[PDB]
């Protein structure tokens, strides 16, 4: 049949350590390669690039296996603005540090002064005057999930798919449906993101597929139509 | 003379063992490289706008079983979780739980195991032993007379289907599916690549 | 659950040896990244830190090389001047103070060299540029400020590095999340790619490479947090 | 404390060989770069990468360093059209030509005619009829400026410094002076200019740039600020 | 049988989020129009379409009324009205003559610093006063000169404010004309068109200078309703019935 | 031969699939466009080339009627007619009783009346009124201001809908004008243009303005024949054979 | 000298094909309109505008005429007019009377079809017969009653047809129009301008509307011609010369 | 309460540098417009918009006053009025008549060069002469042949230079104007529009044409408050102070 397709693929996923089937959702890009050369001559090459339109833990979490913590303890940054400086030379804090803070004037200079319990820190003279403008950056303890890498190892399998619409060209109607079917897909190590300003991030997931034991399959594609 | 060429290129293909012609007169480029190295010059990209599974066979090395089962995945949406007590999924699964989520007053979905019938293709690390043949048709406007008086012929004997198929697919702007060969010098006549223009005055 | 984010980051500088805390500014750019690559064995997993803020400041790229920079020091800078009037006795005056051969340009693109004088009054060659002719000079002028110079190797600095930005949920179109991450101990780079071009930013970049932490053995952590806490 | 710079740089060019300063800068674009060796990786290699409005034959010819000798008759082509057969088939040349001329028909055809001393060229009948109009394409000598270029004389050091101001971020006036000012940078070669229809070439000369034999400096950042 | 229509439709909204069925006022004009996409798909050789993707069916709305209010504004920025506002507003002051004293009083409750101006021109600010009498320096002006004041006074009314932020609220958008019938010269039929889930979009604009139509533009949008899939409805309401 | 045209060209009908031949009447306004693209500058040293690409050529329709037909608008949308439907509209009343009582009893239908109205600048809503026949509305006071009142009405009448229903009817256009010499002032030719395999577009703008005719305007693309390849086609004759 | 114009000017049209000239008739407006593209240079300290670079002149034309015919409508699309061919065309039949024995007579001679309209509106349908007449049904029509008829007719004339690829030549334009003098007012010179290699572009629009003529104006484009680097000459003369 | 407006605007201005409040004149015409655009993102299967939005919006301000002013023209930049200052303009002679012995008689102040037109376009130039009067060769003209001279001559007056580097300071608008009432046909109210923190804009034309003033316009952009984040303030007030 001489068809046409125009939108995007749905992916979908398989868990087989335990069962468990994950993206229960859509994406925005997937694209596919296939290059042999390599002339010990080459028996297949193959890329995937799923790229989804959203941000979500677990799929930056499936690159590198690695249990999702619970909200525990870790120590991060704060900072603070429109402080002002009182008629004796001091200032108080609004927020709770828990480690050392810096205090920066309005020319650059910083100023490093250890933890007071009272809230109120003094103000040298040269540091700044009174009615001066200050701001506090501390470290704070802020409860979540925890989520980190450590180095390099190779980790869960999980396979992949391909599944998006057909439509008929000379009466415009869903003819058919596309199924690719990859078994035996274990998720790359490689992920790079970027972080931008006034524009979507496209998150980069990669994987790569391993022939089949039983069956020696590693690319299988699937056309489906809709009549039966 | 001294022309301009408006028009794309028409594509027949021919195999040399029994040979079933196929062509299509919607195609977006007919692109021969040429290039020297220590020489291979001769491969070609062909780039069509239209799906088919022929062409993809054709650039692979097998066939396409019909009326075949073997898998397939498939999720639904709307209001699964509610009634308190369980759920109720509706479908044909092949491969309840209130707690651990909302008290069935949300709309919680997981995907279940379906099948249907389809073609199957496929791709094998193995049967490279096809040979085709090729040929173009473009047409060339005079720039004089606002007409075309020579047709342009392309061929290329003894062409071979190069194991490269990248393909890219993205939202409603285009497919642009793509196919490319490889051509070697003939047996007999030491010829791999020919161009010939046409004459209607004939 | 899943979010969208368009903003930028909050990327904070501290020095591993004393309590420096320099560096809160509101950035343009930032990414990180990870190859393999090959002589033995790889065992390689390296991440480049990358940021671009749209501020220039000689601390911003203090760091990236060594020494440290010199206050108010002389050195001696190039200045030109255009404009100038030859007389009918095919003399010329400057008003400036230079401390070096004047070359003068003429119309024709030919160049003359005298040395500087302290008269003020200098002699042209009448085939150079004849009376009532329009002359322009460049000399060189003394002048004191800040100086930075840069040299080979010479990095032993390391900086702690962390990424705040704030997760938007997909319905309400309001905070959802707090995306943090944090990197252990870095070291500057050696690559600097700025351009002073026409009319736009020059946007400096810094570069830092991550290794592995001495205990945790980390490289990057990423925290999340909520409205809900 | 931090300030906004974007604008070009105003760079000059002095050579070693006879402390010859020339040249006043309007250009579009300029840069500096540095990186890091692998093979002794301690090393910063530093390159210039300057692109300027305006077109100039010096700005070339220190790239290839040669004489600039003038006053130097050549030979290049003329191409004249319009000529109009007449029925005599002995048409008289508008140009002086000195080489081989050349007739071209509507049709396209090449007939090669030694030169006449009464300058009247003799037409064939086949290659074209009475009243018809043919182009001829010959050589014409003119003196003007001749450039060379060679396979050897890699010498010169040159001495590149820039040139621009800082505008404060919030007086919207020039806080300081910004100099890049580059020691002992000598040439290299790399230019690919490209003459097209709607775009200026914007000329490119690139240099490389090495340490002082004294001072071991390759390269320093002045700032001055304009309050004094 | 047919009919011909020369009259404007009466115009009613009704708000979606609560049963606010309001502006049951008569204006002087009321359009749509209906337009559709096209991006069609490159064929080959020049017969070019081959296959078209059409979508995105959209009708505009347009309304144009003879009577200004500030009630009809605020469905293009969804706002409130605040009323009994204090606000400061700007006043200008004539025929201030200036005694041999070089002094001038005034009538007016100033705020803020008040500007004299000569018979030429001058700036002349002057903190504002109790008793209302301002020396006039010589420099200023001469005697029995005629002077002007500007300055600002506070004034209560009703204040509405624009921002770009809380775009949500719906309307419902109904028409009334009348047909005529041809041949027998009289009415012979009601039409009214609906818009259902129409989103107002702001195209605010307006030039005053006279009352040479005056003509307040609001500019609707039309979208897509959930449960029955129509833009837009036009009903046949013959007298008879 | 030469000649000349000064007057309108009736407009014909017809349908692909059955063997209608509707509207055969008259206009005043009946035009058809080419669209032409393309062409490229290719310049060096600021010369001409060609200056072509060659393609496209396409044809649009437009019609115009002095009067309106409702399955004129069907037909440029084809869908289905709803005969006796069902619909709800608005509906006023100016003056009942005297305004000294509280008490109101509106006439008419008592079905969704609501939203009494102030006279001068306020909103007299009594809120939700259903009742039968109630005559003793209290809200605000009011007392002899005008009355005023909203109501809502059932009625039925042809019913028509709008929706992205990818309508695909084809069609064939004639047309026949009447030429003129311009030496013996008399009817020297029939022009006709014949427009085979056309197509009705999506493009629907009409006006409610104070007073003139409607004038519907809907528009038509010429597909090129499937055996002829033709579009437009143009034939005319003389009455002297 | 010193001159103005108030005249428009004539055209003149020659095939540069073969031999043809074409249009040596007067005609209402004329024009031509010249424009090139726009850039400009940037830098130096304060991105200050050192240079102003622009190229690529292109001119277009524009004539319009009083005056209609397939001749100069075949100007836009070249091809060849074949004359006397048969066709089929419309025809319009009124004033048609049904007898007492409930059947109607034709006058005419109907090619595929007859359709009957009664006068209420109501359409009938009916085979067409060879006598011409027919048993109109008593439901739609009675004894006595008018009926109307629509069938197509055969018709000979010369016919024009446009392909579904276009098609083009280039052409020779040519003006005259006449000079008036400053002061005495008498003709002082006449101005002719020449556009060599130029060809024509398809944007034709002709307007059915009523009252008036339409109109035709023909779109032209100017091309660089390749012999002597000129595309654009205007010539005046001198009336004493 | 639907109102009617029947005037023009009047226009304050206030610079925020300065309490300066230039230009309380009535001026002409005042208009200003509203516009909004945002962009979404796109998702997966249909390319449904994921609605997530970035919008913004703006405001244009437009005035016109039937005078002119040297400081209101200076507005638009960023420069002051530089005060009298010798500068060079042109001038013209007509009706020079030249004598027997080919000289002229010159009543102006040349201070570069004395350039004389004949009737025929002739142009000759000759430098300044101390005395007055010039040598004119015989072939330009004869003895009392009419001549006309253009020259330049200093004058002296105040300056005005405009600038494209310089450009600072911020601005507030204020607007006032009557509304009748349709009944009483006296003033019920009036209309103020506040645009606090409206930074001015580069846009300038005037005409200067035969006939009819020249009305200049000045375009303003507005920026949200920092503080209470508003750019336009819509205040209607009322006769009951």
């Amino acid at each position: 049949m001489k068809t046409v397709i125009q939108d995007t693929a749905d992916v979908y996923f398989k868990r087989k350590s335990d069962g468990k089937l994950v993206f229960t959702a859509e994406a925005q890009t997937a694209s596919f390669s296939q290059a042999i050369s390599e002339e010990l001559k080459s028996e297949k090459e193959i890329n995937l690039t799923v790229k989804n339109a959203f941000f979500d833990l677990e799929w930056l979490a499936m690159t590198q296996g690695e249990t999702i913590q619970e909200e525990t303890k870790v120590k991060v940054f704060d900072r603070e603005h429109g402080l002002i400086v009182d008629d004796t030379n001091k200032v108080t804090l609004k927020g709770k540090p828990v480690s050392d803070v810096t205090f920066y004037n309005k020319k650059g200079l910083t100023y490093k002064i250890a933890v007071s319990t009272d809230g109120t820190y003094t103000i040298p003279t040269a540091f700044a005057a009174a009615k001066d403008k200050l701001t506090a950056v501390y470290q704070i303890e802020k409860v979540g999930r925890r989520l980190a890498i450590k180095a390099s190892k190779f980790s869960e399998r999980y396979e992949v798919e391909y599944r998006t619409i057909a439509y008929n060209p000379d009466t415009e109607e869903v003819y058919s449906d596309i199924y690719i079917q990859f078994p035996n897909v274990s998720p790359s190590g490689e992920f790079e993101m970027s972080l931008e300003n006034g524009n979507a991030l496209a998150p980069e997931i990669k994987f790569e597929a391993l022939a089949d034991t039983d069956t020696d399959e590693m690319a299988v594609v699937i056309e489906a139509s809709r009549d039966e």
